[PDB]
Formats: structure tokens, C-alpha cells, sequence
């Protein structure tokens, strides 16, 4: 006699399974499936590996007893500070983050779930532009009892958020007598890999503020921007003249080191709320997903080395851009267009012309050819609740140059032999 | 407009505050408050510190990329295995643990909360003997909407669980039309520091099984036993002849390394369920509180060193016992009796004769003298929902010999100057 949650728990996992089954390897499995579905950042690990060698004092008492026995939920004082500065830094030191507000959580997964707990009761709702990070359906609803309402986005205006589409989704929900507690954005965007425009942000923070609902911003890809415009954080939107009168009790940021540092395995999630009560409730809830002191120690060390941090953010961006363009260009050879983007660890590719029809059935049909016959594991627009068929997210930050070129040839091959 | 949880959130923290304010230190603050309220294990850290030095390969790629990028929620294969054996070992290898069942969680705090999510819906109930680990009131209810029903325990039969008291609490709840989904024990016991008797366990697993409700066992102090009888794990109760027919879907274990290894800061919580569905649901929920891969690596290394593990469990028990007896004896000099115990990092001291009356008001009165005038931070029975005044939990595993002797003198002093 389990609980509802237990007693109530795989079609979009076909790609992921096809790979695990026949995993590509240059020598061992050369005709294997190339992983292009997971958003990992590895074009920089050599930068982190390096740092670790020349600095044999950023771990295991380089004070072992202290970090091992330390169990306060504000975490190590120096850990907070290094996280707050790493954040100011990512937004070009154009804003200040008070580390006394920095709260921990089980990576961004626990961050997003915890914040929802703080802003909505079972049954309440949250608005969210589509396409969006699929795990949201779990992270934001499963144990929170909170439901998600989609704000529709299409290819015409390149998938931008419009006051029309927002009030559309918003008002619509009201008819059904649904209580909307807030709106959650992802900026830079996932799966679009696009940094939201400054005015666009303003419009949304306006709508949000004009209806006293929250604006949760998951800026986890903040340090993956590799091309203009420059990333405008919500923290910056608030320090602006015309936005001075917005209620900071409605604004919150959700961060993590899993994507712009390539450390998803360290489970470093952060919640930076402009609301003191939320900061409180959020911290008390962090004792369910506190970052390991052992890991807090190591990061306080590495993130305190300005020289390293400045080099990384710069060096890393240079590679991501290099990689991205190299991939985009290859695709435009065989005539494949992508959604122009300047961030993320992937690109929003358009295969609408390869669809036999403009139906999801076709999208799923084509996708099967890619995971089985072209042997590349990629994600289909439907996985992200994209409301228009034909789009695929393709990740390019988890492999080396040679592999990126094999995939390109494979795509070049498949396309040629199709017209 | 926050959520109910946020918009709804300190008298028992007087002791904790008195210490932070005037913290004892041999030279700096010699007349300071001695910390005897926190259940930390440090009589062994030298054993762990040591191991780390002679083994400079149990951390940060001694394979950094791999552990850093690793994000599967079954965790590192070798991490599970070393945790499963460390567990078999703690129960005298008298039982076997299949590491394929080992699920992670945010320390025991996230373990206990996650399991409740899996076994009870908002409004359901759980039975729990009193006194109990105070954080339960948060860990088990706060975000689960599940309520706790106390099974009364008194000093007569030395605070044992009786079928009478259990069916008492159980049936009583039914009248009030409350749905009871299970019963959660702590063995060894907190704050009693007593390992439950073999037959006693059987009786409870019987009542539980005879009413198809769950039996969650938080055996977090399993490796702190320092005196007979020997710790009987619930895993062992199940491998017994007369218990062969009990439903394993109702039995679950909750573990952590925070108390018997002194690593509360590494947030290593485990859930070992004999129920395959719970194991599933529990794992999917672990992605909210996964142990850091960086920490999984280090533990897979140290816990794989049998020689070390055998020495530790043995060495550690020897010190805990040494310390405990030395403390108990001192107390019996001035005539202070404690509840006989063979585990934990504290002792259940009886100050009933010092109470001016048999009321909690008196208990709180006396407690004030101890935290302010005798300057020792200790926990009062009421903090643990003890239903009878006069008992105090006093922790003795977080300081050295000299400090343990100062406290004893302080208590000797206070007692003398009181009769
Ligand atoms: C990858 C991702 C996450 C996961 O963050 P973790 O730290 O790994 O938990 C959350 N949100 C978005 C939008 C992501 O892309
Ligand atoms: C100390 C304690 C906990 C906390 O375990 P953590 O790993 O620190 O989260 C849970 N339950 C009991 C009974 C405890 O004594
Ligand atoms: N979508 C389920 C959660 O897994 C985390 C996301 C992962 N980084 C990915 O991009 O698939
Ligand atoms: N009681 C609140 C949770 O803190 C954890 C428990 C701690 N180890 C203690 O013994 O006080």
C-alpha cells in the first residue's frame, strides 16, 4: 500500500537507449551511435584538470576534521562568497551578489523544485514558454502538486516571448479557474540556446509584476554565451532606471555549475532570491540537498582564484563559439539551417523540409532514421513540448573535433542520399 | 504571495545559542559553555585522517573527467558496492546487502523524508515511539503532509516498546479516523542510545505485518554500538525462521554515514528498501539529493579497504565504550544515574531527583541552570517529546578527555552545592 506518488510511476528514451546499446567509439565501435542528446560541457575540463594539478591544496585538508564535521546549512562562508563572485563575474561584474543570500540545493534540479515549494501550493500553476527543459515536468510538479501552463512559441518570430502569448496563456488559465502563482523562464534558453533580449525580459518582468506573480529565472547557462548580444541577467534588469519600482519579493534566480563548468556530478545548485522570506524557507529546505562540504571546499578554492576564473570564462567562451560555428557551417553546406543562437551547449536545428508532412508523426518517423540509420542520438522538438514539428536539439559540447566531423559527414551523407 | 509552507515559518534553541555566544575554549574562553548537545563522532577522525595521507589516490582523479561528468542516479557502481559491504560488515556480515538496491539521498534527512513520500499521502499517519529524534517533526511532515502519532514510552520498563503501547497509539488514531501507513523505529535508539532487543523487534515487525503497514527502520547508529547485546538489524530479523512469512514490501531501512563515521558534512544518506517499487520511486527521487560524485569516489576508495574498515569498526567501538563508561562512572560518583545503554554518541541521564517537581516547567527551570550556570549545552527530554520530565541527553563523542573531565567537575560542583 504505497503512496500516490509511488503507485503511479518510456517512448522518448528510444534515442538514449539506441546509444547505450550501440555506443560509438573510434576503434571499438566506429559505426556506433554518437551522443548528441546530452547537454554536457567538456571543452573546458582540461582547464579544471590543469588547475587541480598545480594546486594540490584545494581538497581533503589540503582542516579535514572541520569540513567533514561542518553541517550548518548556510554552508562554508568562503563557499558562498566564491559562488557570489563567480556569479557577479559571469554577468560582467555589472551587478553585485551578496553571498549572505546564497542558498544551496540539489543541483538545479533541487533548486527548481524547492523554489516551487516556496511559491506555490498543490494545485496552483506556473506559466512556462515552450519549448522548455523537459525535466521541468518532474522537477516542478511531481512532488509539488503544482501544475504547468505553456506559453506558446513558434518559428516565425524565431521563438520569442510575446506579451500576447503570455496574457494569452495567463487569461486562458483563469477561465478554467486556475490560480497562477508565477512564471519561470530559462535564460539563456534551453533548447533554443538563445540569450533573451533586454527589452523582452523587461516586458515579462512587467507582466509578472503587474499581476503580483513570481518570476523564477533559471540562468544556468549564464556562462555558456559565446556570441553577441551579451547575456542580460535578471539581476541587471532590476538595477535599471525604469524597473526600480518592481517588487523584489516576486523575483528569484536559479543557478547551478552543471552546465557552464561541466560539473553536473558535483550537484552544485543555487537559489538566489531577492525575497528574504523565500531565502529563509529555501535555506531550511536546503538541508534535504546540501552540497557536500568536501565539494564546497574544493570550489571555494578554485573559484577564489581570480586568474583562473577570468581565464576560464574567457577561454571557455572562445571554444564554445569555435565549436558552434564549425558545426553550423557544416550544416549549411548540405543546406541545413539552424536557429541563430549565442549560448548553450547545443543548437536548435530545423529539419522541417525533411519531414514528409507537418505532423508529429512525421517528426517521430524522421527521428527514428536519425537514431537508428544515421546513428546519432538527438532530441526531438516534441520532447521539449515544442508545439511545431520538425525541430531537433543537437548537442555539440561533449565530444572532440574528430567526432564532430564524423557526425557532419553522416548528416551530409543522409541528406545527399535523400534528394 | 508565498506558498503555505513558506508563509508559515525558537525556545528549545536556548542551549544552542548560549554556547555560540559563550563558546568554551581551554585558553580563549575557559569558563565557556561546553558543547554536549550535538551528536557528532570525532573519536575516530584520526583514523580517517590517517588513511587519507597514506592513500593519496582516493580523490580528484587520484579519472576526474569521468566522476565530474557522471550524473546517473544509481551512482558510481563501486560506490554502491562499498556501501553495501560496509553495511553487511556493521551487522557482523550476518546478512547480505545487494548494492543494486542501494539508493542515495540527502543524508538521513533526505532519506527519511523521501521514504515518507513513498509510503504516505498528505494526511496519512506514521507511528513513532517517544522520545525520538526531534528533526523528525520536520523531516517526516513538513513537505510530506504526513502526520506523526506518538507511541508512549516511560522509565519503568526502561523505555521499551510494548505491544500494548503500540496498539494503544494505533487503535486510538483509528477512532479519530486517521489512516496509519506505517511505523518508524530508530535502532540503535536516539536519544536513548539503546540497541533494541531481538524479540522486541520481532513483536513490532509482527504488529506491523499483521496490519499491512510499513516498518521504516533508521539504523543510522548501527556502527556506534560499544557494548553488548550486539546490534540486531532488521535485515537479520527477516532472515530468521519464524519471520520468513513477513511481507518485505512493508520493510525498509534508512542509513547514513553522518554518525558512525563522523561525516555528517558529506551528506551520505542511503535508502535500502526490501520493496522493488519503493527502490524505484526512491531512486527517481534521489535526483533531488544525490551524493556528490567527488564524495562517492572517495568513499568507494576508503570503504573498499577492508583492512581499514575492519580496524575502524573495531577501533572506533573501543573508544566509544571507553569514553562512555568513563563518563557514566564520574556521574555515579556524585550519584547521578543514567539509562544503561550500549550505543549512540550520548547517554540518557536522569535528573528527576534534581527537579523541584515532576513538571516540565521544573525540567525547563533546571535546564536553564545547566545551560547558563553550569555552562554545558544539553538537550531536555521535552525536546524529544519525552512524555516524562527529568531526563536529559548528554553527548560525549565530540570532545577530548580533558574537556570531558571539566564538564564532570562542573556537574560534580553543581550537585554538591545543592544538598
Ligand atoms: C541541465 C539543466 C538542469 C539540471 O541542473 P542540475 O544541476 O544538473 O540539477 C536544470 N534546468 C535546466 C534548464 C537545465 O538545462
Ligand atoms: C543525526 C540523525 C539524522 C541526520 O542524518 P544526516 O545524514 O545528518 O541527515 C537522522 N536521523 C536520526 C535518528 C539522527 O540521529
Ligand atoms: N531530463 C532529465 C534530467 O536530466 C538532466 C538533463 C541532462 N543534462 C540533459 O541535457 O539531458
Ligand atoms: N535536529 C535538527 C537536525 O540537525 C541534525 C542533528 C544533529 N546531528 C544533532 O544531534 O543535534
Amino acid at each position: 500500500i504505497l503512496s500516490k506518488l509511488a503507485t503511479n510511476e518510456s517512448p522518448y528514451f528510444d534515442g538514449w537507449k539506441a546509444y547505450d546499446s550501440d555506443p560509438f567509439h573510434p576503434l571499438k565501435n566506429p559505426n556506433g551511435v554518437i551522443q548528441m542528446g546530452l547537454a554536457e560541457n567538456q571543452l573546458c575540463l582540461d582547464l579544471i584538470e590543469d588547475w587541480i594539478k598545480r594546486n594540490p591544496k584545494g581538497s581533503i585538508c589540503s582542516s579535514f576534521k572541520a569540513i567533514a564535521n561542518f553541517q550548518d546549512y548556510h554552508g562554508l562562508p568562503e563557499f558562498r562568497k566564491a559562488i557570489a563572485k563567480f556569479m557577479e563575474k559571469t554577468r560582467g561584474g555589472r551587478v553585485r551578489f551578496d553571498p549572505e543570500r546564497v542558498v544551496m540545493a540539489g543541483g538545479a534540479t533541487g533548486a527548481n523544485e524547492t523554489i516551487i515549494f516556496c511559491l506555490a501550493d498543490p494545485g496552483d500553476a506556473f506559466l512556462v514558454p515552450s519549448p522548455y527543459y523537459p525535466a521541468f515536468n518532474r522537477d516542478l510538479r511531481w512532488r509539488t502538486g503544482v501544475q504547468l501552463i505553456p506559453i506558446h512559441c513558434e518559428s516565425s518570430n524565431n521563438f520569442k516571448i510575446t506579451s500576447k502569448a503570455v496574457k494569452e496563456a495567463y487569461e486562458n488559465a483563469q477561465k478554467s479557474n486556475i490560480k497562477v502563482k508565477g512564471l519561470i523562464l530559462t535564460n539563456p534558453s534551453n533548447p533554443l540556446g538563445t540569450t533573451l533580449d533586454k527589452d523582452t525580459l523587461k516586458s515579462v518582468l512587467s507582466f509578472t509584476n503587474q499581476h503580483n506573480i513570481h518570476l523564477v529565472c533559471d540562468e544556468i547557462y549564464a556562462a555558456t554565451v559565446f556570441d553577441t548580444p551579451q547575456f542580460v541577467s535578471i539581476a541587471e534588469i532590476l538595477d535599471e532606471q525604469e524597473m526600480t519600482y518592481c517588487n523584489k519579493d516576486l523575483v528569484h534566480i536559479v543557478y547551478s555549475l552543471s552546465k557552464d563548468m561541466g560539473l553536473p556530478g558535483f550537484r552544485v545548485g543555487i537559489i538566489y532570491s531577492f525575497n528574504d522570506d523565500v531565502v529563509n524557507c529555501a535555506r531550511k529546505m536546503s538541508s534535504f540537498g546540501l552540497v557536500s562540504t568536501q565539494t564546497q571546499y574544493f570550489l571555494a578554492a578554485m573559484l577564489s582564484d581570480e586568474k583562473f576564473v577570468d581565464n576560464f570564462l574567457r577561454e571557455s567562451a572562445m571554444r564554445l563559439g569555435k565549436r558552434h560555428k564549425h558545426f553550423t557551417n557544416g550544416l549549411e553546406v548540405v543546406g541545413i539551417k539552424c536557429l541563430k543562437n549565442n549560448a548553450g551547449l547545443f543548437c536548435w536545428m530545423d529539419l522541417r523540409p525533411l519531414l514528409r508532412e507537418s505532423t508529429f508523426d512525421s517528426e517521430m518517423s524522421l527521428w527514428r532514421v536519425i537514431i537508428n540509420d544515421v546513428k546519432l542520438n538527438v532530441s526531438p522538438g516534441s520532447s521539449f513540448e515544442c508545439q511545431e514539428p520538425g525541430w531537433f536539439r543537437v548537442c555539440f559540447a561533449n565530444m572532440d573535433d574528430g567526432t564532430v566531423d564524423i557526425a557532419l559527414a553522416r548528416i551530409r551523407r543522409f541528406v545527399g542520399v535523400e534528394k
